[PDB]
């Protein structure tokens, strides 16, 4: 947004090489055994002695810093994404549920679609005239940088690394999204000839034409392919734009302010697994005979409009961050709400481009194998979504207590129980109180989150110490959170010098190579908090074969969380987790009650 405001904005940091390297011990002593502890203690002293290794990398982050807007925005992109081979269904892209709708026929399903993207729409004029409100915390201004990259942008296949292409701010900006129906795409201009955006009601019957303009499932879905694994994906995609017609198609997607999907009728399944299939729908689609598909995995915002009603969205990480989703997720669904104006006498509208796909035997043997991939991906999801009714923000804050703290202390309690230790878990902290930051990491597994663990199920320890454990263990995640925040979190910095060290052609730093690094890096839990207004939320697979991708929204007499694990792994079970999760959060409420601070 405004000049002023991120010529403001503090450039994100180098912290101290102690400083990070002290963090780093204290955040590996509750998942490593102590031989591996005094190793890596030793290794930590050797990196930061004088004139040694760490300080000539320490230096050239430092260096780099005075070189660049955000020592880290190039690198963080291409190590955790662009660099990211693994599909991104799934595994990269985050899953979005939002409020199921009313309409309960295919007119109503357009009509909402059609509300959306007018929806959208407003959400964007914010962003192009810089009108949208500059933000802050605290009193300090957060970086505006995130809402510019969500739109119009589109993720490229490459042979060795993926890239992102935004048009947002170009000579000739998108005027038209991408809206698919029945597997089929086609070219929608959402602007009238003076700049003016279409009505609800001139997008609507945009929609009917499309949605018309390919009544049968009668083509190939070459949109799957988009689904496959990066490397597959890569040739799959470099032979199908050969075609001057298919390269013409994908050129309309790329640049398409955003994409739309209009699903098919699914089949109807037992209530008490319903709200799991449709994140399953959100976030990969269901399948090859599903809605799979209808989507183009690539685009950096997909809005999926289901035909029962429910709707959400899948957004590629690349270019995509959670704040901005969040806040254009917001606005949207509450202007869905806001009631219309006298319909704008209708004036001639133009028929939607259809994008076709000329296919050949090579690109149909991609789509076969892009649906058996996909298939296997699928079937080896496990996901559980928790609705948790007991209580939300309400409860902690009458404790004194941050809730977002509460949840993860609460998860720690939960995976003990489970597994009877701690592991490496990873939460992401917004880093935008600099320049272009995106995230660092919060370690939720710490020495007094462990101390409060083995204490709550130590029938020695009384209950009254119990209870000092957990408020111990739920502040000092909230010190974490705030110290990430301010970029005083250690991660980014570590991977920053290890980049550092191969960049200048150094031989890997020991540090680096050691087993505890290993460790602290391998999430068996990554995490993640959606704080919307909206009552949805979100979910993404695990990072990790023998781990659980867990993401949740904090609502006020309320909590929505997503559990994800994978099957090919026989000691994570989502049920079980979600099972145990609740358990843990209702102890921990449980427990705070009856142990009060005084009167
Ligand atoms: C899901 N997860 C944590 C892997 C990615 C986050 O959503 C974004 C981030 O932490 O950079």
């Amino acid at each position: 947004s405004h000049m002023a405001h991120q010529d403001a904005l503090p450039r994100l940091p180098v912290p101290p090489l102690q400083q990070s390297l002290d963090y780093y011990l204290k955040a590996l002593q509750p998942i490593v055994s102590e031989e591996e502890w005094a190793h890596t203690k030793q290794l930590v002293d050797e990196f930061q002695t004088s004139g040694g290794v760490g300080e000539r990398l320490q230096k050239g982050l430092e260096r780099r810093a005075k070189k660049m807007e955000n020592w880290l925005s190039e690198w963080w992109l291409k190590t955790a994404y662009l660099q990211f081979r693994q599909p991104v269904v799934i595994y990269s892209s985050p899953g979005v549920i939002l409020p199921k709708q009313d309409f309960v026929d295919l007119q109503g399903q357009l009509r909402f679609a059609a509300k959306l993207i007018e929806g959208v729409l407003d959400f964007k004029s914010m962003i192009d005239n810089e009108t949208l409100p500059v933000e802050f915390l605290g009193g300090q201004p957060l970086c505006m940088n995130q809402y510019y990259q969500i739109l119009s942008s589109c993720r490229v296949p490459g042979p060795k690394q993926d890239s992102v292409v935004n048009f947002l701010k170009s000579k000739r900006p998108p005027t038209h999204i991408t809206v698919v129906h029945n597997y089929q795409f086609f070219e929608l201009d959402v602007y009238h000839s003076d700049g003016t955006p279409l009505t609800s009601d001139q997008i609507f019957v945009q929609l009917e034409k499309i949605w018309n303009s390919s009544l049968q499932s009668n083509k190939e879905p070459v949109g799957i392919l988009t689904s496959n694994h990066r490397n597959t994906w890569a040739k799959a995609y470099n032979n199908l734009i050969k075609d001057k017609v298919n390269r013409e198609s994908v050129n309309s997607i790329q640049k398409s302010i955003f994409t739309v999907c209009l699903d098919k009728q699914v089949p109807r399944v037992s209530d008490d697994v319903y709200r799991n299939h449709v994140a399953g729908q959100m976030l990969h689609g269901g399948g090859s005979k599903f809605n799979s598909g209808n989507r183009w995995f690539d685009k950096t915002l997909q809005f999926i409009v289901a035909e029962d009603g429910s709707c959400g969205m899948v957004y590629e990480h690349a270019a995509a961050e959670g704040p901005p989703i969040v806040a254009l997720v917001d606005h949207v669904m509450e202007y869905t709400k806001k009631p219309e104006l006298v319909r704008s006498p209708m004036v001639p509208l133009p028929m939607p481009k259809k994008l076709r796909f000329n296919i050949t035997p090579e690109i149909k043997n991609d789509i076969e194998k892009a649906k058996q991939n996909l298939s296997i991906m699928i079937q080896d999801l496990d996901i559980m979504m928790l609705t948790f009714h007991h209580f939300g923000k309400d409860f902690p804050k009458s404790e004194k207590l941050s809730p977002d703290a509460f949840i993860q202390v609460a998860l720690q309690l939960a995976y003990y129980r489970i597994y009877g230790q701690a592991c490496a878990t990873y939460e992401s902290a917004s880093l935008r109180m600099f320049h272009l930051g995106r995230t660092d990491t919060i370690r939720s597994a710490s020495i007094d989150s462990l101390a409060f663990v083995k204490g709550m199920g130590d029938s020695t320890v009384p209950e009254q110490q119990k209870v000092e454990l957990l408020r111990k263990a739920v502040q000092a995640h909230r010190a974490y959170t705030d110290r990430a925040i301010r970029g005083e979190a250690f991660d980014r910095h570590l991977l920053g010098l290890k980049l550092q060290a191969i960049e200048d052609l150094v031989s890997m730093p020991d540090i680096f190579m050691d087993t505890s690094y290993a460790i602290a890096m391998h999430f068996n839990l990554s995490t993640s908090q959606v704080p919307a207004k909206t009552d949805c939320v979100g979910f993404f697979g695990p990072v990790v074969p023998d781990g659980y991708g867990i993401c949740y929204n904090p609502m006020e007499a309320h909590i929505n969380f997503s559990v994800s694990a994978y099957n090919s792994c026989a000691e994570t079970n989502a049920a079980r987790m979600a099972h145990y999760l609740e358990k843990a959060l209702l102890d921990m409420r449980t427990l705070l009650q009856n142990h009060p601070r005084a009167k």
